[PDB]
């Protein structure tokens, strides 16, 4: 009753990739398609360059500029790549299969295709020799009531649209109200929850729009908007040196953002939220904050398809943040499942930088496995010896090299620490750091198209106001 | 019970503009805001550069590139401009008022604003000294059944989005079906009704996408798409010389578009439509054409707010296509209403070219009226003498100067006839004509921002495939 897709007209092993983000796409770019048959399953038909996402809701860059269709990467590959636009709902380790639903499309980027006989919204299972799981993670509310109903995450392209639509609508209503009206004040207030670089960059970009663009035509309205950054810890950007945090904070306050440190949002309602401050002496105070737009940026948690998999594998039952993997990024308790990026946990920070390095490491290992006939064989055997094969052939374990971190702060200021190994090549903040931020980001974009478009967005920004359309 | 906005803290006359299109915006650009107070009512907060609309559904240019916010033009003005984002529902000539509904926003681009006390979705009446009606026209179905339910117009930005979403969705379903499936064939078929430059350019742009971009990754699918152009007359592009029509048609057919001349769509159903051919000898044949995407481009008709006004003015009861105006673009039967663009009819073709010339002419006349105290006065008087005042001060009547016409045909070919007076400076077709088409269109764009963005779209097109996202 359940269709099974199992391509056996090739001697090449079938590598199945879950996702189309940093892990999946970086892997796709490096994997040898002459040696392997690659399929990809993802509900999102494009790669998202997440570091510029915070700059999309206000039109600093356009949404289209920071995404790139999977097919464009796949076209660069010499062999057979297939992309299933669908969601993996169940990983089935013992039969080597992935169950997919919400299938919208299947693209076989190779001349003599085989008709698969799939139908939209018809469930199916896709058979693999090797599985690479990179479905990332999903926004964490920490069980705080109301965040899902009344706030916006900042995680995917639709969030950027949603945020713009909410704020634009609020600006229109507010401007019809007389100055000093408390409801007007509420509609013009934005709360960003989470003082990591995502929340900070989101807050800075909104303040940029308000101060540079909105001010040009509705200056009274612009002057009344109030952005709040709410952070539970005693400092923002706690992954940087404290002096950079301290710079960032003063800068944000200087651009008129209100920064609430040692403060947690305890509850969210439709038009107000409850924030609690734990002061340095142990005393707790409370504040009710009326808000028009709520952006929630407090980190992520494992997706259901992954938590479900925790249960199916004895070695993973104690897993919580993500799949536990060995030195070779092999899922523990599994012979042929690998996991990279945010859906795997090995103590490293959940960043694009880690995902990208994992992917490139994993793809090199696949180059080597293709030179050792035995890896091919153990798939057929009933004994799982692949982890043994790694040590026995002296594959080096994955070693992460932290290259540093960057954060834009609004008003043409950024902080940046650039590293490699024990060496620091750059660490500071300011105007020049902002130009460095731009240049480095441009460098890290995965495609020429997206790189050109972001570059064009920035040039237009030199001369003209940001596009800020409610329905576009 | 109905609020009335009536600004009388100035001695300047209140000029009210309906629309934000070719007529309205061109007028706005030339009207003297030192002599007049200008308000604008339009449900669309941006100007649309219509000649590039056919090239938006497939991402040849982006939707954002060809629109420009009204506020951007208004900011260039020295005096007081106010923009009501709302729809005029009733023109009330005897009380000099316009009734508005669906109010979303009001923007007063001047420092000391007066709180108007308006509310969203609260009806209001806006009082004028002078009314300039430029609300354009709306798509005509000629009463053919089903066109509204099952087809798409190509008239406004949302149409471009709808068309993209339909075709993209069809491409996905079709590709899941085996080659030769008749349903697959249907899903890959597009019918464009109307052989004017709008239908032709739409067809050519779609064929461009299919041949240049889709073919790169799904060549089997691309090869099966079939675009149909259906035109009731015996030639396409009948406003051009027959030899250019003849060149266009051969070119279209050469790019694989099927052109059905002497053929009219008589009925439209969800998955098929009925087309009837009246042959040169008088014989009528019929064909049922299955289709996946239907684009309906057969010209326009008067909007309800305008037809309603026909009834309120004795001199306009016989009006059908639009408001009847005199030599000075004054609505007949009215002392202080003027009409330009497609909502007025004076025998001239309904084009942007005519609308733009009318607007600039009308604005010059307003410069002159401001030097003749009497125009100001007749507003107060009960006798309507403004039309007399025009002749008596020897204002010249409006004289249209046809500058020619242009049409893109797909695959880097265009036709173009450039005129002025009796002189023809250019008339022909081909590759160079296509480069001319681009350069002239860039020249005609009303703002630097939009012009830069279109220019960047074309450059990116030189290197990369068109963006064709279903949900963006
Ligand atoms: C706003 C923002 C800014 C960021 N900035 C930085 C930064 O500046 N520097 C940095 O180092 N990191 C940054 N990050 C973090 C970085 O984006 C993540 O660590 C990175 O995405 C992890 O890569 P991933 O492949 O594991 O997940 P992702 O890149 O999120 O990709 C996951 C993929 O899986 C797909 N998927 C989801 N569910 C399923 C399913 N059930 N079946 C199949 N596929 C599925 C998704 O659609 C997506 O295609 C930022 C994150 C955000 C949200
Ligand atoms: C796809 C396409 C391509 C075209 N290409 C060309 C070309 O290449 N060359 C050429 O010369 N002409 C071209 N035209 C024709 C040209 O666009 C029209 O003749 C022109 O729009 C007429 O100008 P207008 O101001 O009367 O109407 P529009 O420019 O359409 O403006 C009407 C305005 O009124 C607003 N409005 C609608 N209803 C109301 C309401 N009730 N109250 C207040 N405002 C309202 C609309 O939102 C819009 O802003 C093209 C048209 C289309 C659709
Ligand atoms: N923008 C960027 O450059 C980067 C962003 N990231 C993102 O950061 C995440 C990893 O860091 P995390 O610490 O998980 O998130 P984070 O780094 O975005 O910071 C979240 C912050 O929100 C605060 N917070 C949590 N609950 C709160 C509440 N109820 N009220 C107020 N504040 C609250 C926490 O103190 C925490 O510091 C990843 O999921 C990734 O998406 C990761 C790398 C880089
Ligand atoms: N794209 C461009 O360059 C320009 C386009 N226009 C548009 O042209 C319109 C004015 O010219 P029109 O002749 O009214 O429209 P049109 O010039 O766009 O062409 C419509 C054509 O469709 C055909 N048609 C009508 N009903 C049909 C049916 N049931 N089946 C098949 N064919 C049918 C007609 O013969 C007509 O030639 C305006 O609405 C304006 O928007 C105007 C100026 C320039
Ligand atoms: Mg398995
Ligand atoms: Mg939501
Ligand atoms: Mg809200
Ligand atoms: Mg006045
Ligand atoms: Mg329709
Ligand atoms: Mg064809």
């Amino acid at each position: 009753t359940m269709k099974v897709i199992d391509p056996q007209h090739s001697d090449k092993p079938n590598v199945l990739i879950l996702g189309s983000g940093w892990g999946a796409i970086s892997f796709l770019k490096h994997i040898d398609t002459k040696k392997y048959n690659v399929s990809i399953i993802s509900p999102r038909s494009y790669f998202l360059f997440t570091p510029l996402l915070p700059s999309a809701p206000v039109g600093t860059v356009d949404e289209k500029s920071i995404i790139e269709p999977i097919v464009n990467f796949a076209l660069k590959k010499k062999g057979n790549v297939t992309y299933y636009e669908a969601e993996a709902t169940s990983i089935n380790p013992d039969r080597n299969t992935v169950t997919i639903k919400s299938l919208s499309a299947v693209s076989q980027l190779y001349q003599p295709e085989n008709h698969l006989g799939l139908h939209q919204a018809e469930p199916a299972e896709i058979k693999y020799d090797y599985l690479i799981s990179a479905v990332g993670a999903e926004p964490n509310t920490f069980g705080i009531p109301g965040v899902t109903d009344y706030g916006h995450f900042l995680k995917e392209i639709p969030n950027s649209l949603e945020i713009r639509r909410t704020f634009a609508a609020n600006l229109e209503k507010a401007n019809l109200l007389p100055k000093g009206d408390p409801e007007r004040r509420r509609l013009l207030s934005i709360v960003v929850v989470g003082g990591g670089p995502t929340g900070v960059e989101a807050a800075g970009e909104l303040q940029d729009y308000v101060h540079q663009d909105l001010r040009k035509f509705l200056p009274a309205l612009a002057e009344e908007v109030q952005i709040h950054l709410v952070e539970a810890l005693p400092i923002v950007l706690n992954m940087f040196e404290k002096k950079l945090s301290s710079y960032a904070q003063s800068h944000l306050e200087n651009t008129s953002i209100k920064v609430h440190l040692r403060t947690a949002v305890a509850k969210v309602e439709e038009k107000q939220l409850l924030a609690k401050t734990k002061h340095e002496d142990g005393k707790i105070t409370e504040e009710t904050i009326p808000y028009g737009t709520l952006i929630w940026a407090t980190g992520n948690k494992a997706r259901p398809v992954i938590t479900d998999l925790f249960k199916k594998i004895p070695e993973q039952n104690s897993s919580k943040r993500g799949l536990a993997v060995n030195d070779f990024l092999q899922v523990k308790g599994s012979n042929n499942i690998f996991a990279i990026g945010d859906n795997a946990f090995a103590g490293l920070p959940p960043t694009a930088q880690v995902a990208h390095q994992e992917a490139e490491y994993l793809a090199k290992n696949f180059d080597k496995m293709a030179q050792i006939p035995n890896f091919q064989k153990n798939l057929s055997s009933r004994k799982d010896k692949i982890d043994l094969l790694f040590e026995e052939n002296n594959f080096k374990p994955f070693k992460y090299n932290d290259l540093g971190a960057l954060a834009y702060l609004g008003s043409e200021r950024a902080i940046a620490t650039i590293r490699s190994g024990k060496r620091t090549f750059y660490t500071g903040g300011g105007l020049m750091t902002f130009y460095l931020w731009r240049i480095l980001y441009l460098s890290m974009i995965l495609s020429a198209r997206s790189r050109l478009k972001v570059f064009f967005d920035w040039i237009k920004l030199a001369f003209f106001k940001r596009d800020f359309f409610k329905g576009l």
